[PDB]
């Protein structure tokens, strides 16, 4: 089914989707997209929340690597959704063109 919603990097355009960190906090925080919402690959009962608030929408999980996007977006496909996924890395979106945030655990000035 989801092998089809495999969005790649060199594909990619975040600004048409809803886009989805699924890391983890620490991860979310040294670095994301602007319209990235976090939610972690283990937090199940969030994701389907998200998903569950508008089944009808185009949602991208992007990963670091592109596993996690993958696990997450597999287990929201057995629970009735049809989530996208983004497998490509998180570093590499800024020279792909897609700007991104750097430390927002409070702010990046001292």
């Amino acid at each position: 089914m989801l092998e089809d919603y495999a969005i790649s990097l060199e594909e990619v355009n975040f600004n048409d989707f809803i886009v989805v960190d699924v890391r983890e906090l620490d991860e979310y925080e040294e670095l994301h997209l602007p319209n990235a919402t976090l939610i972690s690959v283990n937090d199940q009962e969030k994701l389907a929340d998200f998903l569950s608030q508008h089944k009808d929408k185009k949602v991208l999980l992007h990963c670091r690597a592109g596993r996690r996007a993958l696990d997450a977006a597999k287990s929201m496909h057995e629970l009735g959704y049809t989530p996208y996924y983004l497998e490509g890395n998180v570093y590499d979106f800024e020279k792909y063109g897609f700007r991104m945030v750097y430390d927002d655990t409070c702010d990046k000035k001292n």
